[PDB]
């Protein structure tokens, strides 16, 4: 028990933490990561005029913020804004002490030696849990789906990615990735929105765009007869309520901003997403490999969650493919989640005793051995 | 004992004064802050050639008199009737010797360093009271509120007031004065029964006028529907009887002087009246305030207590509001007199042995420390 | 002629309209957006029972009436009281007969569009014009600089924005609403000279404090030293008489909310103010044409006609931006009705008589054609 269920998975996500026990089948805290600092002096009647503080408090919420977004492409580019998100996490979030629980955390699919060796500096030496794991974001999306073979393709909220995975790791040669998802889509639907009006400018007009994301967006099953078709009397026409009594009517709009991700094309380069992608990932990993890779397509993230996306997939991948590959996508229900619960698992697992990185492996040896336990 | 209960708290507000002790619910002295002086050498009662009268005293022998009010605009003007008022406050209202009593004395919350320091001069080199202490009204009612997390909108007799605080550190640039209040909404009750009708022309038919705001008066909760509704059969008619037996019948005048406080403007600019200036009570500063603002906004004073004025403010700030923030407002049964309550529990309180500022420690050191030890 | 000087223009601010004819250096009308409507039954002075009332008329009638401000945030929220603003626009203010008159209306940075195309039922619909026009406001002010080409900041009443232009194309993936601006600006500054010393007294003096940020008002080059500074002795002191004997002594006040601007603050609403903003907006927009930004950098409206704004603006947005860039603002002489100026030239011209949107190509295909004629 001690350590076995005491133990934590905490996924330092693109734009979201999520934390938790293990063992647990979903995350027990969830929160922007984001920590900021006063652009002017000033109090409320509380407590005493604190310096920063972390997540929905600032971000639902961000006026005198300097906004640090410290995780910036799913790689922590602050650590005093990560550190004080740590802070947060426990003394807040968790409600615990970390010096009695060991964490396991996730990393960027091209996670340097280094900056998995800053994370674990931190998490000894300020910090002081007494074991910690850390493992690649996608090699858990693929284990919380409980495949040792695949191809994950993660298009969270501010990276896009493709791993192959095999009997136990990654290919960083096929690994690919992109810098526009699950936000710069919603960003987008605001355009798309601007373009039938819309208008949404305050900042709760601006945050309001980001749900429209999650209920009113599907990627178009061919956009050619859609776009049309919606433009005659038909359906496409949906609405929502402001917070006062205006509709909005979104119709012939829903389904452009997905498609994005399926071509995102602008002017003298070519970002080449979802599909194609694929193909060319696979066609850098293991031909004998290739053959399963094929079939075990998975996808992961909040941005591969609107409407229409599988078999939207399974129609373009195939066109692509050598025909005498068996191709399908595992795109499971909780696929916005599955980062963490492949940690959980990872955790609280019989096994496992072996494979912490401890209190005293640390002071002998430093961060490099959760490195080489990795690989 | 001797320290503990002796110390005396003392509000010096806009127009009434309330002394007393520490531990006390309700203050020992009251009086309206007048100081009379004769227009006329008339050797008087029992002692013959007086110079002056304070309280109530002032407020009988007017025609005599000139009548001067110290702590016009929420600030102590001048300092010979202040003393005065002290002196009557001390060797007349709390029939105490000075010398043995630390006090308390209220500051307007913008009252400037000298000031402060000026109170703290003539307690000490002329009163010469063992111990002292000078307390932002807003903190003292905040205190009374059984919290340090609440944003006093004072809105008295001379006075409205928004004041954020910081544990002590009292926002040095969204504290709000505004000094149009309870004197403003009777002049104005006046007028308005003089429209129907009626004749408030001599002193007695004049100060009635006040008393009749004080209790039969109303906020109207829409302003549309009451006053329209009124003007029928209906209810909303009150009456007064007067010093004879003349009856004066109040209907559609009786809810218009508290509306006041929240919406001037006829025409010209763009401004704010409760309401709004909570909404800029709100946008000032601190990135990790507003949540707690919206869901804690007090009231205190004279002119906040008139039937309506809390749910009549609980939908105004709303919809001036956006809409993820809970909001609450927060009235308490005994807000005209919170200022001083909170002040007196703040001096029997078990911390303050340090706090108090005394003797030694101003001929130690001087004036400065009653600020220095504070803001 | 016929179509020349009979043009109209109507730029539809968040608190003010400006209305006139093509050509016009300076509007015929410019009137608060103001529908009033009465709480009650009763007539005036040789005047009977109207539904409403418009502009200046409306706001004399105050307490008997219920204001709306149906323009919020620049956008026609409400259509019952934009229509009844433009038969104002017409059958009062510009005194002409609609059906003989072309007119140009403005429209929002990034408006609405079903509402373009509301606004151009109700045009033609009801108010029978032969043809019109209706133009994104920031273009025109970049327009009233006869520019192809710039980025615009326009901060007019509760609208503030950042448009970048390109060859007559406003790029919408870069365009900022912020919400906090000219009103916005005022309200605080209403407060902190009651603070000082001050009241407003019943139902009209609220509006008199953007004429006091309109004179006074200075953007301090350091807020630190000038905060401190003012309570010295110093200058900062200087005093504005009401239309009674109430001098009102600002001194310590008159730099604080300019400055606002550089940076807004509070919690829900990030508003990295004025600087980063257009920083984010330029870089969103491509270094080709970046360099065509840098340089052409403008500004309009009311609040951004502050003395200290360019000054400030100037060293500003360098400490932000990358450092051999060339930069420099295009803040005009007559910058608080420009957007109005550019309606009145493009009105005037020699060219637009194939631009000019039709009576009959309206019956044919309808309202879009309005939006699909812009691009």
């Amino acid at each position: 028990d001690e350590d076995e269920t005491t133990a934590l998975v905490c996924d330092n996500g693109s734009g979201l933490v999520k934390a938790g026990f293990a063992g647990d089948d979903a995350p027990r805290a969830v929160f922007p990561s984001i920590v900021g600092r006063p652009r002017h002096q000033g109090v409320m009647v509380g407590m005493g005029q604190k310096d920063s503080y972390v997540g929905d408090e600032a971000q639902s919420k961000r006026g005198i913020l300097t906004l640090k977004y410290p995780i910036e492409h799913g790689i922590i580019t602050n650590w005093d804004d990560m550190e004080k998100i740590w802070h947060h996490t426990f003394y807040n979030e968790l409600r615990v002490a970390p010096e009695e629980h060991p964490t396991l955390l996730t990393e960027a699919p091209l996670n340097p030696k280094a900056n998995r060796e800053k994370m674990t500096q931190i998490m000894f030496e300020t910090f002081n849990v007494p074991a910690m794991y850390v493992a690649i974001q996608a090699v858990l999306s693929l284990y919380a789906s409980g495949r040792t073979t695949g191809i994950v393709l993660d298009s969270g909220d501010g990276v896009t990615h493709n791993v192959p995975i095999y009997e136990g790791y990654a290919l960083p040669h096929a690994i690919m990735r992109l810098d526009l998802a699950g936000r710069d889509l919603t960003d987008y639907l605001m355009k798309i929105l601007t373009e039938r009006g819309y208008s949404f400018v305050t900042t709760a007009e601006r945050e309001i765009v980001r749900d429209i994301k999650e209920k009113l967006c599907y990627v178009a099953l061919d956009f050619e007869n859609e776009m049309a078709t919606a433009a005659s009397s038909s359906s496409l026409e949906k609405s929502y309520e402001l917070p006062d009594g205006q509709v909005i009517t979104i119709g012939n709009e829903r389904f452009r901003c997905p498609e994005t991700l399926f071509q995102p094309s602008f002017i003298g380069m070519e970002s080449a997403g979802i599909h194609e992608t694929t193909y060319n990932s696979i066609m850098k990993c293991d031909i004998d490999i290739r053959k399963d890779l094929y079939a075990n397509n998975v996808m992961s993230g909040g941005t591969t969650m609107y409407p229409g996306i599988a078999d939207r997939m399974q129609k373009e991948i195939t066109a692509l493919a050598p025909s005498t590959m068996k191709i399908k996508i595992i795109a499971p229900p909780e696929r916005k989640y599955s980062v963490w619960i492949g940690g959980s698992i990872l955790a609280s697992l019989s096994t496992f005793q072996q494979m912490w990185i401890t209190k005293q492996e640390y002071d002998e040896a430093g961060p490099s051995i959760v490195h080489r336990k990795c690989f």
